[PDB]
């Protein structure tokens, strides 16, 4: 067993295809799966796994109650195969109410985060045993990416931030090694704030789409020299904007360096991920909340802040069903590395007022070089009959 | 681990002996069991798995109601080892309301077909990853073999059917090698409607006997060469003919060549096997409809479209109690390839109506060089008893 | 991977020690647990394994009801790790109301015995694949040992009965090669009535204790050779009975060779094993019924018919708890060969009549040449309570 | 696969980072869990598994009722890997109401008592096997650690406890190598009395820290010598004591040979290990009762009796919550042994009574010599909710 190096180029895209979906919410009719939120898919060198921050309970149990919260004491790290839903006989890796995973082909790391919102720990987990920690540096909520980490000979990348939501926060990047933390860069640049980077392996390095939740509703861009500590940052030029809130698509605008100030409070998880000079991206199709889910590859949309000159449009979920978190993952194929992506479809308070939890299914998505068509592939859970 | 090559004559069958048996339906009516449709058996080299399509719920569950439908996008290809019943921990492999999966040796492959029924996409995963995807071709519900694909030396055939399904249809063979679809052949021969195929290795190429929902009650068979990529396709000689709807034992005939014009509308998945000059087959007891389950083999079945001289006959099903789609699998003995089948007893509506539902248990028998009785295997539930 | 041989001396015995319990039953009053009987434990190489016979259902579960009947087309076995109480994730692992399974240190072998009554098929299943079958051979009930066969040198032997269950049967020794019924041998020797034999190894050969269903209270004896496949065949000698029904400690009697003619009638499954000239078996406390279970050592108690000298008892289960069927099987420790057994508890049907249904819980002990003290472990569920 | 050493001197620690938990108690309210009571956790080279005795029943269930008992013969130690709550897959491994386990480097070591109270038996299973037993020596409830074994080099040792709760007992450390009891050196030294050892690889040898449930409110330590079976034996100097009950702060007193006679009666299991002359321990913040948990470090603690100098403290649950039987275990990090610790949180029968049942749920923390901050991580149920 060797270290993955990711040292291969990226797979020739012309959007996705149907990967994985788990219609969790709709088991939870009659079965016994966990209420969850926050989740993810990262794979080891054989296959893939869904992960999931759990609420210490499921669906049909009175805990379930109030769960719209995102941190209690009773909240896990939970890890299956792949298709898995989260059964009773699921693994809580570790107690978290944030979190980032990644294999760096020997053994598992986890990031987890929990504990008081004003002096949070976070352990780190590899193969199987605590190796390291750190506290809360700036007493705010010390939070994490909610998808996978990214590893590269045997040295992993995480970002998290600790400080303000909707101000100047702490954001810093460490490097670790077998478990063990060997050296923490600040955050550099002209990204202004971050927050719950998706980030994949862009050899020699790694990269990062992040969200701003304070000025911007373009997404941050984080990069991440993994032989060196150093960091740059800023934002994706592309004029078509993927966080949400957002302006619409005539009154929209973006800048490669800053936040665009529109309607930049707030934010969601999201992705994007270069190709040449071109940005595939995803996002909710509605504009001011998680509702609906599209992908799209915007022409020029990497390097140029004026383009919103979209191809290749794909309805993920439509847009009178709900949406919310997503993140990229990547998986080496033979000759190159695929992008794939999660999207996260909430369900309960306190948008939806029939019943009194909040959870997720999931649905998966792979970077095809072959040809698709259309659909929608919503939650497809009745909240009427919902265990009341 | 080497690619399988199946290049061994085939076992001496006699007739079949009992496999498995999951009483699916039984186990739901206290227990939280998959509803689920269309399923079938494949094996790797070591041991064998249970496929089905599910319907993103569980049987006592209100998103049981109406799943009498064949395509939602709350789909999933089911997979267990064999004997296991589709329980929570149950893996979704992909999202699919029409899959067909082999093993080549050394790792899974699933085609999975999803989407709108007039722009259907669809997945091809090997060794836990999207290697590609396909775009249906003539818009009109692109669907696939309900039963396992086939592959030698490493190249993995699948039968893929866009277009009418009471007219001519745009039928093809997609050659897949690693997860990368290498070749596509178009449906070539004598036959003229092509659907749900159970095909099987007769080596050095692959063997179908398919579903004509249109002028036939005979069954198609196609040829795949695998070297070349040639297609060959017929009907099914015998005088005793193995799709359903059909005419009587007596009033029934077929021809070699052609739909046999009797009865052809509709259909049902189903299976052979050729023996020399005979055929083995199984089909529904009950002519009209999917009540029962029967095998024999028609001497001079093969290449003799009047002869009507069955022998070893076997109830599977007793005609009283229901059946439906069947397929072949074949299993790999030390000296010879054995072939092998499952028999879908689907409950529910639309045919009964105590339930609001419809899904499925399974049955399976393999082929025997020894000896063996008589029986009945029954899905065995109560429906005016269960989940009400 | 080699076979086993088994060719070392058997352990020194000064009793047994708790093993395995399952609670099944009392697991079954919240939660969802098969309905089972004529359970066994069989272990490979590794570790240990439990099997019985299913319903097709589970406990609270409309299908349980009448479950006190012995022959369905809805029974398979059952195989779970020892431990593991029998789940909806539970492997059915062949359809079977009547079965035997053991490791020849390469595979699992199950020998399944399904179909009608008077036509019953048997099915020989190795390393995953069907191959080979037998038909009953006498059309009245072809029943096996309900505990695990034997293999040595990678030759499986297993006892099956075909015939009367009250006078003369025809009972058969098939020798299985990888599946491969390779020999039959047939019933020869003293022994009258022969049926659900406890076998174990006695290298260089196969020992068994069985049932006679018709004149005897004395256990059945056969001894299979291996390698010529001779059989010869008696009665454990031990004026201390094992069978159920039988007469009393003073009332009783047996013979080396013969049935007793003492409550012949009916019978239990279980087992005995020999020890230089000693016998160590296992009986129920009460003589006509299957309640308590004990254990001990007949001094001269296998080769002297008049010996009622008992030393080293053990209560399994107190005598006003329910008990049942019981068998041997053997571990290979790293010297020596250890016997261990398990024993059945029945609750329900139609001895108990609070419920509807009959089911099984499990509790094995091995054999120890250390120390033990005393207890009781019966089956604990309170049928009062259980789900009505 | 070679046998641990454990030769790797012990990690730096600065204090605990949050491991593990499994809201077992919550889910239970929808779901069927085990109910259980003194849990433990261990893990081999790979990874961890948590450990519990069962009662032989769920918590919705009838048979919950009274489960405030100490010995059943329904009882069996649980195993499920570190993370996964004890469902019903959960494999029960043997028949205990007193246990401990610990793996060699090769294989699984489970030290399993059950029976009568005055002649109880002990069995040991290594490697999916018996392979020895021992019967109750003084006849009054033989009983063990309720916590990890540890072995080295292939020899594993235990500790066990037969005779009087509060006076004198007879207390023996058993030496086992590959399942076989080679060695039993008796209990020597100043200890008086002494329970529930918490053990731990003190390379050359083995070190617990005990309870004394006589006239102790410190907690006794014995020191086992693996190479020549010589036993050494006293108590935890530290004047801050970690049993439960005791004294308050400034009222309490400690001795480093005799037990304290402050408030001795009674006690909880607990751990503690050496730091050079400090010593790492935990305890319920409650004096009285099982009430909060806390970690500190006592500044030459270890080897001074009238030090009361913490550093370091952690709240692990809040002084409000209910707590329990901790202990130790190790984990073998690169470079160094790493010690952390579970928390049993009792919820139940017969301090708090809106329920019938005794069962609990776990936490767990390991050591860290990187930075933590704080919080608390109580079982978080509510009973005034649970299964009525
Ligand atoms: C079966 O499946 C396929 C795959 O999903 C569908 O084909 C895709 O259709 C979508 C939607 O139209 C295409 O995405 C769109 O691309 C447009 C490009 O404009 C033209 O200009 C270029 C010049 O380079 C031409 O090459 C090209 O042919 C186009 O004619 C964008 O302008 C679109 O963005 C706009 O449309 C949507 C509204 O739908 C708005 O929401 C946007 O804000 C914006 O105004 C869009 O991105 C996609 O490229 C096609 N894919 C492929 C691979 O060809 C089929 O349509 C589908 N069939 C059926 C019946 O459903
Ligand atoms: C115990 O178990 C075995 C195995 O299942 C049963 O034996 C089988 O019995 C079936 C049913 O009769 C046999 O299948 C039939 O074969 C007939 C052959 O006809 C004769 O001619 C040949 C000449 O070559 C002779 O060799 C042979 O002995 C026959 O006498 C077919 O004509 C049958 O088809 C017709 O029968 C059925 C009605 O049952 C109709 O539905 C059909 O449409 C058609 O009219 C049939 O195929 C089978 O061959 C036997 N198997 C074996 C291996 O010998 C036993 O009967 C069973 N015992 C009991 C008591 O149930
Ligand atoms: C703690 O745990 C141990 C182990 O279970 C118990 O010790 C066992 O006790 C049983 C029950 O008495 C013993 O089994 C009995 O052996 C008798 C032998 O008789 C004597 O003669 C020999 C001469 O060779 C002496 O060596 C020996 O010491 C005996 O004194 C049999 O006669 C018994 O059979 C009769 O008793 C039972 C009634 O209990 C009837 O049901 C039978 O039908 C029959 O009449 C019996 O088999 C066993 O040998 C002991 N085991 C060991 C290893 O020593 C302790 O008793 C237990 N302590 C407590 C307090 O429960
Ligand atoms: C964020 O997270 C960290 C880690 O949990 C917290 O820092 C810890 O705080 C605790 C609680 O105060 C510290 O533990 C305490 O240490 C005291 C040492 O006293 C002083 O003297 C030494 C001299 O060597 C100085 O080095 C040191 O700075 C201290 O000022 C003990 O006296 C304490 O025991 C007493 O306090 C508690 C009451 O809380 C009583 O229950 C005891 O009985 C006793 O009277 C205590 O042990 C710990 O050392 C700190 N850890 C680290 C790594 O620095 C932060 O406080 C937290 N921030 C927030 C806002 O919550
Ligand atoms: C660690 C944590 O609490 N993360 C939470 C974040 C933060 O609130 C923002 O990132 C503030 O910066 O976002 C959510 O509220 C959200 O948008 O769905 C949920 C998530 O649980
Ligand atoms: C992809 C798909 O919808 N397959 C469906 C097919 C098609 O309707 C026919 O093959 C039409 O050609 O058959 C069924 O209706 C049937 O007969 O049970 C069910 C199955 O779900
Ligand atoms: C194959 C079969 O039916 N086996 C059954 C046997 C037979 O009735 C006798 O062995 C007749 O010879 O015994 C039982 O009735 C019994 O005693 O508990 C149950 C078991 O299911
Ligand atoms: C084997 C056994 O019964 N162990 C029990 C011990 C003993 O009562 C004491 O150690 C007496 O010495 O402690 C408990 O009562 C307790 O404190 O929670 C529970 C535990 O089940
Ligand atoms: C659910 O939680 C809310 C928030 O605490 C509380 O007011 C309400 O009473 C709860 N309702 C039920 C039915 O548990
Ligand atoms: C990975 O890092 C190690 C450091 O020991 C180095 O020797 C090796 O050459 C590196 N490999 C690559 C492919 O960069
Ligand atoms: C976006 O979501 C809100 C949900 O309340 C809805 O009212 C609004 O119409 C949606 N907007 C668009 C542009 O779809
Ligand atoms: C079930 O579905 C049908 C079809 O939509 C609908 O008319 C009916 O109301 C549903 N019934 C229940 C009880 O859910
Ligand atoms: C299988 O295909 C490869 C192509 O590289 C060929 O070299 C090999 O000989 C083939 N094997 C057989 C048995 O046909
Ligand atoms: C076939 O099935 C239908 C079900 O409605 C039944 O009415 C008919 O009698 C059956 N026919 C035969 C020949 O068994
Ligand atoms: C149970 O089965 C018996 C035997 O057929 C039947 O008479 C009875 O009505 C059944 N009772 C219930 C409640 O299902
Ligand atoms: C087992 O059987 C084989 C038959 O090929 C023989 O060669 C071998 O010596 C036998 N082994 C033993 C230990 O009897
Ligand atoms: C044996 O069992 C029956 C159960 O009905 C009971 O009535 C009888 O008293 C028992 N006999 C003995 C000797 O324990
Ligand atoms: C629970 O157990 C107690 C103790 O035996 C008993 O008195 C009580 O009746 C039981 N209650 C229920 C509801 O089962
Ligand atoms: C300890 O626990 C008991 C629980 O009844 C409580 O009454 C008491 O106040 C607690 N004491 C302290 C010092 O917290
Ligand atoms: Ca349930
Ligand atoms: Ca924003
Ligand atoms: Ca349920
Ligand atoms: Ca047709
Ligand atoms: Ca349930
Ligand atoms: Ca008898
Ligand atoms: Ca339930
Ligand atoms: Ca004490």
């Amino acid at each position: 067993a060797e270290y993955r190096n990711w040292s291969k180029p990226q797979c020739d895209i012309t959007g996705f295809a149907p990967f994985s979906k788990d219609n969790s919410i709709r088991l939870s009719a009659g079965g016994d799966i966990w209420v969850t939120r926050e989740p993810y898919v990262s794979c080891d060198p054989d296959k893939c796994y869904q992960f999931a921050l759990g609420q210490g309970t499921t669906l049909n149990n009175v805990h379930s109650n109030n769960t719209v919260r995102d941190r209690t004491p009773y909240r896990t790290l939970l890890m299956n195969e792949l298709g898995v839903p989260f059964h009773l006989g699921t693994k809580q890796v570790c107690i978290a109410w944030s979190s980032s995973s990644c294999h760096d082909g020997k053994a598992w790391l986890h990031v987890c985060i929990t504990g008081d919102d004003k002096n949070a720990t976070a352990s780190f987990i590899y193969n199987g045993r605590l190796v390291d920690s750190v506290v809360s540096w700036s007493k705010e909520i010390l939070r994490t990416q909610e998808s996978e980490c990214v590893c590269i000979n045997g040295t992993c990348t995480v970002v998290m931030t600790d400080g303000s939501a909707s101000g100047k926060a702490d954001t810093k990047i460490l490097f670790i090694e077998e478990g063990k933390i060997v050296h923490t860069s600040t955050l550099s640049g002209s990204a202004q704030h971050v927050e719950e980077c998706s980030c994949y392996p862009r050899y020699p390095g790694v990269r990062c789409v992040c969200r701003d939740n304070w000025k911007g509703s373009n997404r941050p861009i984080v990069d991440i020299n993994i032989k060196d500590h150093s960091i740059v940052s800023s934002y994706v030029c592309s004029g078509l904007v993927g966080d949400t809130p957002r302006k619409n698509d005539s009154s929209s605008s973006s800048h490669c360096l800053d936040p665009n100030n529109e309607e930049g409070g707030h934010g969601v998880k999201g992705w994007a991920f270069d190709d040449g000079n071109d940005v595939w991206m995803g996002r909710t199709i509605n504009e001011t909340s998680r509702l609906g889910y599209e992908t799209f590859k915007v022409i020029e949309g990497w390097s140029n802040p004026k383009s919103k000159l979209q191809i290749n449009r794909q309805v993920i979920v439509d847009r009178g069903n709900r949406s919310g978190y997503s993140g990229i993952f990547s998986v080496e194929g033979k000759s190159c590395i695929n992008r794939c992506f999660y999207v996260e479809l909430i369900r309960g308070r306190k948008e939806e007022t029939e019943v009194l939890w909040t959870s997720n299914s999931i649905v998966v998505f792979c970077g095809t070089s072959g040809t698709y068509g259309t659909g929608s592939w919503p939650d497809g859970a009745d909240l009427n009959l919902m265990p009341i």
